[PDB]
């Protein structure tokens, strides 16, 4: 595994800030960064509250 | 870190219920919401799970 970056989590909210809001596919399109760390990166500052997402909590089910 | 019979724990629980949020789960599991969250999406990855919505919209708070 590789450790959070805070450059990462900085550029993500740079580009949040520029938009009403954004999938993370388009964060990382923009970002040219894999859509797997983003995510990571969102999970992590959301749980400090630095972003935020719609809906708030997803339902989670089984395929 | 991430604890297989924790996955095969949501899954049972995920298994009854027509779907459910983590909070649920973790009350119901005696677990933390953090821990849940972890291995929902460590399994998302892998396919194990899904929910709805699949893409959420992440914008900033003010």
């Amino acid at each position: 595994s590789n450790p959070i970056s805070e450059e990462m989590n900085l550029k993500i909210l740079a580009y949040l800030g520029t938009k009403q809001g954004a999938k993370a596919v388009h964060i990382a399109q923009s970002l040219g960064a894999q859509r797997s760390e983003v995510n990571r990166h969102l999970y992590r500052m959301s749980e400090d509250g630095r972003v935020r997402k719609h809906p708030q909590h997803p339902v989670w089910y089984l395929p």
